[PDB]
């Protein structure tokens, strides 16, 4: 009866989805300076988030053994897991211990693994719950899910991450406590959304429903496995302004794509194929730039900064739009159709991360750049 309030509440509910991982990733530079691992930490966090897909195996087993039980119990378990994990991370992130003879960060990595589990279960737990609503709220859900990534980047901007050795404006404790506040707000918004709602076969093997799952898997394998790995190697040779602009504008291109989808939405499979193609084009240009990390073409000229920022903006916006559109097309099916859309996203992301591990952590194909020097 009150559509704007429902839009706001579903937006906040969706915002509290992937905030912990998207905050850890942006905070990595402040933490790296103290931990004994060094700059090998982004390859540990990646493997942890890839292994976190065991939350699906637990959600499925609980949905099997308890067949007709309630549907809001996994949502609340995931929310409490996230809140308590972020509090414990804010409290005990700097404890090291000798494992295998080497000093290692056990508390940081264990809590990152728990948060990855919660965030991976959040998909197959939160997304199918929107079958109780008209399809115009999937777009608000995804807009909030994009704000989930946009807000920590602004927080790291205010903190002063990446200023080059200056001392930030506040330590990592304040950052993780702000993340805890975000997660509590999301839990309260979902509790209100529960008060707002009234008291209570041939498709899976079709070609039209496989053409959408393949698109979801491929676009998510690109956006969630490869770009987080080649980001710095692509953007760093062009300075500190290029890197900051690329990061912030790529993070802000998701909510704007979801707003544009709120405006007009595509519904033909061929249009989504074309959009995915023009996104893969830029996604491949970025990696072709990252392979030549020492000296890419057009370095030190104002053309390269623009040509490397616009690629990130275009890629992330196009893929977010295709995700929103394909998910809204599969909503006609039910909770079963929506459940299929989360599993595909997660399988694609897992395949992307597993495929990106060997070029990055085994053979070292990309070569880093020494600061204040032009090789
Ligand atoms: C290392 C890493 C792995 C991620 N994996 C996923 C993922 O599997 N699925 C997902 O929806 N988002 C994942 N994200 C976040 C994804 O970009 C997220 O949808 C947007 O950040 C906010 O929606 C990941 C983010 C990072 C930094
Ligand atoms: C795997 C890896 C990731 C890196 N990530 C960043 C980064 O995110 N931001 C950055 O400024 N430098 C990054 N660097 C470069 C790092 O800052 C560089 O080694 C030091 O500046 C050299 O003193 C990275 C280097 C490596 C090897």
């Amino acid at each position: 009866a009150r559509p704007v309030l429902t839009h706001l509440l579903v937006a906040l509910f969706g915002m509290g989805s992937w905030a912990a991982v998207n905050g850890i990733w942006v905070e990595l530079p402040v933490v790296v300076k103290e931990l004994p691992e060094g700059w090998s930490l982004p390859s540990y966090v990646s493997v942890l988030v890839a292994l976190g897909n065991l939350g699906l195996l637990v959600v499925t087993l609980w949905r099997r053994l308890a067949p007709g039980k309630d549907e809001q119990v996994p949502i609340r378990v995931v929310q409490v897991l996230g809140m308590v994990g972020t509090a414990l991370l804010a409290s005990l992130w700097h404890h090291v211990a000798p494992v295998a003879g080497q000093l290692h960060s056990v508390a940081f990595l264990a809590l990152a693994f728990v948060l990855a589990l919660a965030c991976c279960a959040s998909n197959v737990t939160f997304l199918p719950f929107l079958s109780h609503l008209p399809p115009r709220f999937l777009r608000s859900f995804f807009l909030g899910q994009g704000l989930s990534a946009l807000l920590p980047c602004v927080l790291a901007l205010v903190q002063g991450v990446g200023r080059l050795d200056f001392l930030e404006r506040f330590p990592a404790s304040t950052f993780f406590w702000a993340l805890t506040a975000l997660l509590v707000a999301s839990a309260a918004a979902f509790q209100g959304l529960l008060l707002l709602l009234p008291p209570p076969a041939y498709q899976l093997l079709s070609a039209r429903s496989a053409c959408l799952l393949g698109l979801l898997a491929a676009t998510n394998a690109l956006t969630n496995g490869v770009l987080p790995a080649v980001q710095s190697f692509s953007c760093l040779p062009y300075g500190r302004l290029a890197y900051h602009l690329a990061v912030v504008l790529g993070s802000a291109a998701n909510p704007l794509a979801c707003f544009l989808a709120m405006g007009v939405l595509c519904r033909s499979l061929a249009g989504l194929g074309g959009l995915s193609l023009l996104g893969v084009f830029c996604g491949g240009y970025l990696m072709a730039l990252a392979v030549l990390s020492p000296c890419p073409p057009l370095v030190g000229t104002s053309a390269g900064v623009v040509l490397v920022v616009l690629s990130w903006v275009l890629c992330l916006g196009v893929f977010s739009y295709v995700k929103v559109a394909a998910s809204s097309l599969l909503h006609g099916g039910g909770r079963p159709a929506l459940l299929a859309a989360g599993v595909a996203i997660q399988v694609g992301s897992l395949l992307g991360a597993v495929a990106m591990f060997p070029p990055t952590s085994i053979y070292h194909v990309f070569h880093s750049r020494k600061d204040c020097a032009d090789p």
